């Protein structure tokens, strides 16, 4: 099981749902973020894929304004960029 440390624009997504340790798994991550999206309510609301940030913290993580769920190489890119694995 593989264990990750956020970069600091991911810890601060992290945080701004409550997930305050240092260490995670990669479950734990995307569980997150997925909750973010859902609390957030970024997601548009007849195609429940797409996913706006602009101008959102997720934005700066991904550098764009919009990505789907079903991209999951681009997400695997962002999370990867921005974490350390400890393990
Ligand atoms: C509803 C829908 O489209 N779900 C879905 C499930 C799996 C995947 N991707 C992979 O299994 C790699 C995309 C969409
Ligand atoms: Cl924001």
């Amino acid at each position: 099981e593989t264990l990750v440390r956020p970069k600091p624009l991911l810890l601060k997504l992290l945080k701004s749902v409550g997930a305050q340790k240092d260490t995670y798994t990669m479950k734990e991550v995307l569980f997150y973020l997925g909750q973010y999206i859902m609390t957030k309510r970024l997601y548009d609301e007849k195609q429940q894929h797409i996913v706006y940030c602009s101008n959102d913290l997720l934005g700066d993580l991904f550098g764009v304004p919009s990505f789907s769920v079903k991209e999951h190489r681009k997400i695997y890119t962002m999370i990867y960029r921005n974490l350390v694995v400890v393990n």
